[PDB]
């Protein structure tokens, strides 16, 4: 095959993100268009930018092996969060100008390191929201495509529910009207490590009215198979009186040699087999780290399950340590859910939830906005979560699937603004922290001789500023701010009070007045994401198509 | 593949619009044209706007892509109602030049205001015709080609029936004249899970005086065989003395593996046969509140689980002694007892009490019309007419020709009725224009977005684009080089009948048209419309 | 594919109307050409106006779709009868130059009332010929392509048995010189409902020596399944006795409902089955109406079988009701043939014959030309007509088939002379149709006024005028009745005294002096169905290929 190389290269990756820009920027604003995508012998018509950037697709082999480096990494990649996906193809081709107008790898160490800066000011900006405020709602509103009804709905479940953190899910109903049931019942991040062990034999949903079970901390392999056969044994034989099936074996992971020696292990005693359920079940957790091991000590606390280190403690065990449970739990191969607990059980989990309480209580309020406590406040909200299942309805079967999607996105949306923070929206927040950074590296006196060589006197500092005036460009052209003169220029005082307009009223205000927000990860991680991939565009000079 | 980006893909939407308008509407008018479709080896030759629709295709991957925006909507999904496609068609290429006229979101939002004003109006507009009422012989005249016997017959047979609305059959009969056989009966949705329960064991029709229903609601498989093993047992054993055989299984869906089980439980007593019969008879039904009718018809309890049919009792299970006829498409209920009518009636109330307490917009909702659908299997009448005449030839079109005078009048009593001829809707938009506009409350407003604008008088050009297919090249434009409307005309509107060949009001003449039918298509135009106008991108791949 | 509208479509009919027009009328006249079709690997050279329509084929999908417009209906669906093809789309062409003459929707319904009444003035103008009527031998000799000795022959089959109307059959023979071979057997119009009753069980031809025949008027479906149940089993179990096997239930129509109860019930009594032949038979008729009531009833006389009209009257019956018959019957799947009839059933067949002949001679002329009339005679004809075999002999193989086809036409020819009429031929009917509606309108002074406005001062009447001299000239051009002048032109004297050729001799005269005559039926229908497929011809304006 061909071999493309210097300016040809160069060439067609300037072409290819010219194309992409273009039609994923046009479906942004009020003047927001529509593409029309083609799908076997049908037709879809949208208006979301991560479905038009998944579809795009080009004749040439050189074009499209440049396509899957633009848009492939936020769009097949990007499973867990779709939104903040025109965003991270937006700031691509405005970084990328920016490195191909400064060249030299002098310059571009000098880049890097100040929109790294500016990214230091996002993460502080960031606004931790509280469940109780009203804020919820305007982010509920914008995210359901301006919905009355849902974002009331959606905003009360959260609301109502103060101290615990309701997980949602979501069904195609019968009827034309919705219906909620809530259940008090908890989310666990365990899994099958084997699809034997399930109901049937071929990973299933088990059911259970009673367990077992026993956390172990190290990640097993072929070096523990000893360990337990010499642990299931004694546990089978001596202490098969206080013992209620099955005996559940939590982990951090399960090699393929210990989990068939388990179920030979399991084919030993068959006199305990009940209804094909086997006895004994291995789960895994995808944790990893020193961070990672306190979501097995909840795991733990939640079962009544002692904490072990070592796969042989399982041999020096007694009454004290082994408990047997006689609750309800519903095994997956994605995850387990817990429901029937006991009010016994429950004293024993709020006492150790306080415990985690009291250690964030005794920081200080810098690391407060960390990610230890962010992670303390993970460990909380599972456990002590609810479950709640929606079943949508409408008028057809279309507008149902529809109506579907339109709540995942709302919960998705208020689960983020909860979790990591809200910043004000409008292309607004982006523009406060680069004139931000700017002016606080030439105030600071210290640095301010260094800060003006590199940034100031270069025009790269200047160059920045136009940067990340582009989104609120794209949203607000065509109307009433950019009707006095040709182009609307910020100032000093705007970074104080903003001004936007709110395009389903016809106002003009503070985003903060207004009601206009966006979720913090998805802004941060798109100006991370964007200087990546922009600066590998601008450094290729080979294409190899053998 | 391709990626077609700006000036070119509002270039083709164009032109597939185009096409797409000046086969559909050349169907229309008296100088109406005939289309001539290939379908195989044969040639089919139709003036129905539905049927062009359906079949127009492009070579061009590009062009069928839009072709499948425009057409598709109101020609596949469109099931229920076959009629108010060509009307659908006609608005969308007129709303979809009103967009481009006035380009940009601010005018946009101002568009489907006004628009969304003028289908209130509709719905306020609309007769919605009574059982009694002497207007269905105006609609019966017109639909059965001017027949002076027919359109009589029928709508007596509505209006005589004052309380229920009558199903109709048809047969080809065997004599001169026309046979009619009324029956006090009723339809049901429920039929034969298996051919094997039926009369001869070979998917019959078992004529039944007597039984005892049970509705369960949960779709049946392989996992509720040992509950149904429990539940018929617990049946036949304890409750034998109150028991009318058959009993009657109604669910959901019966599958293969449940079926088989049912099979052998009816071998398990065979004390219980009588002349073949089998005791035992599993009924599917293709709507939750479907099986709630379906309940009170015959006595029957709701049932959630199978697993209930062990917790029974005398008070919740109820024997009839009336009379059934099973069936393999339907079964059709016929003897009613008067302590039975209480219940039908009583429980009818309720879902017209639901209708009463609802908004005007979701009156002409798809809730609403379902709601009707549960009332008129309630109260419904089965009426077998056998068409006869003079050859072979002359009953069998005589029998499509009361098919189509069914239609046209159940269509009238449960939709409604409005002055035809693209009347309604020039009557709705200068109705809408002179409210606004004289309402001196609004009235600063009103004339900035709208009067001021040129939208509302664009908007007055376009509902007279029907009136203008229908009756162009006759008498109503002969005077000048153009027919044009006034105050005057909105009082009493001016047509033409291109059977009879004279001009009046529509009222006098007796022109009329769906109401449901063309609301939906001003709903679904202006919906199409607005995509088409403001897609600017098209992907092949 | 592609879509077609506006001037093409119409530009592609146009063409293909006149493709098929020059093809098919060059076949007639004493100049008459030759059309050499090609079949495989062989060559079929022929003059039959039928078969060069069917088989005229197209390149094109546009011109194909038209093809199978103008030929197929009078080529396709007209396999009853087959001449009247050359006539059809002669008649298709001339028309469709009127509509497009004349356009718009008010001169369209104006044309077709006036072609409306041409059509009442022929069936007006038909001439009821009788048996004995030496005409029937020109008919036959035109028919016969001039043919001396089988023109004599068939003519003289029809005079000699003056009284019944013979059916002809014909088979390929052995011999040089014809075989006639005459049988006093009748054909019936019952045929199978399913094949499973049958000899072989697959729609065989079964003989019969012996049977008991029952009429029921009712159309049977899902209805009367136990009517029938209790019915047979009524008359197998108490009257057996006096019943000769098998059972013919005759009646209108048996639906697959029924058909499989009745299959059930031949299998409920294994004992009377004989040589595999089913004991019960049920039997449709193709009639419909309650004109076609009375032809059942001509079944119930012939085969000594009691009318019923309800299916459960089969219950109540009696020695008296109940005759079974030991004659000879054949039962097919086309059609039923009697043989054997006794010379006591022969009486009550005559008899009946003479009660339908009482009610015609106590009616009306005009009614005597009626549908009724003719239906009723039909009737007759039935109740008394004889079978006849010619086995057709030659020199050759190819010969004889030829000769077997030639022997046909004659039939096809003589039967519909007696039954439908005879018209002056040479297309001189139609001229006679035409100028004499115009002549009547116009004289009539009641109606002149309106007469005039629409169809004199228009030209339609003239141009109509026109359109019924384009036989007589493709007949008559090329020859001394064109030889005075460059165009015959007709008057009012030869509408009294019509004028013609005989092609044969080379004589002028009237076609009542020479001996020129079509079939009537032939004639009329050929200008029904010609008006029809130009009317759409002309007002098709879009071709859809998809």
């Amino acid at each position: 095959t061909l071999l493309v190389h210097g300016k040809d290269a160069q060439g067609i990756i300037k072409q290819v993100l010219s194309e992409v820009y273009d039609a994923v920027t046009s479906t942004m604003g009020p003047n927001g268009q529509l593409v029309m995508i083609k799908n076997g012998v049908s037709t879809k018509t949208t208006k979301d930018g991560v479905t038009v950037a998944r579809s795009i697709r080009f004749a040439d082999e050189a074009h499209e092996l440049v396509n899957r480096v633009i848009t492939e990494p936020a769009t097949k990649t990007d499973e867990e969060c779709g939104d903040g996906t025109t965003t991270t193809i937006m700031l691509t081709h405005a970084l990328y100008h920016l490195f191909k107008d400064f060249p030299g790898f002098q310059h571009h160490r000098n880049i890097e390191d100040l929109v790294e800066r500016v990214i230091q000011r996002l993460e502080s900006m960031a606004i931790r929201v509280e469940v109780d405020d009203p804020r919820l709602y305007q982010v509920a509103l914008t995210s359901s495509n301006q919905d009355e009804k849902l974002a009331r709905l959606v905003s009360e479940l959260y609301a109502n529910n103060k101290g615990s953190y309701p997980d949602i899910e979501l069904k195609e109903g019968v009827n034309f009207e919705d219906q909620i049931e809530q259940t008090t019942g908890r989310t666990i991040r365990m899994f099958y490590a084997n699809p034997w062990f399930a109901k049937g034999h071929q990973g299933g949903v088990t059911e259970l009215t009673g367990f077992t079970a026993f956390v172990i901390d190290r990640r097993i392999d072929k070096e523990d198979t000893q360990k337990l056969i010499d642990g299931v044994n004694h546990l089978v034989k001596t202490h098969k009186q206080h013992l209620a099936l099955p005996i559940l074996l939590i982990a951090r992971s399960f090699e393929e040699a210990a989990n068939s020696t388990l179920m030979q292990l399991n084919a030993a005693h068959p006199t305990l087999v009940e209804d094909g359920r086997p006895w004994l079940i291995p789960l895994s957790t995808p944790v990893g780290g020193a961070i990672g091991t306190s979501e097995l000590q909840d795991i733990a606390v939640m079962l009544n399950a002692p904490m072990l280190s070592d796969v042989a403690d399982l041999t020096k065990l007694d009454t004290h340590s082994i408990n047997g449970q006689h609750g309800q739990l519903e095994l997956g191969g994605n995850r387990s859910i817990l429901k029937s607990t006991t009010p016994k059980d429950e004293d024993r989990i709020e006492q150790h939830a306080r415990g985690i309480e009291e250690l964030l209580e005794g920081f200080s309020l810098s690391d407060k906005f960390s990610v230890r406590a962010r992670y303390n406040e993970r460990r909380i909200r599972t456990l002590r979560g609810k479950l709640i299942t929606i079943s949508v309805g409408g008028e057809t079967y279309s507008e149902v699937k529809e109506r579907v999607d339109r709540y995942e996105d709302v919960v998705k949306a208020i689960r983020s603004a909860l979790e990591n923070g809200i910043l004000p929206g409008g292309g607004v927040s982006l523009v406060k922290a680069v004139f931000g950074t700017i002016k606080e590296g030439l105030e600071d006196k210290d640095q301010s001789a260094e800060f003006a060589k590199r940034y100031i006197n270069s025009g790269i500092a200047n160059e920045l500023m136009r940067l990340s005036t582009i989104q609120h460009k794209l949203l607000f052209k065509d109307t009433a701010l950019y009707k006095e003169n040709g182009s609307f220029h910020f100032n000093d005082d705007w970074l104080n009070t903003p001004t936007v307009m709110n395009l389903a009223t016809g106002e003009i205000g503070t985003p903060e007045g207004l009601g206009i927000y966006d979720t913090a990860y998805a802004s941060i991680t798109a100006l991370k994401g964007g200087l990546q991939t922009a600066k590998i565009l601008a450094t290729t000079k080979t294409l190899i198509l053998g």
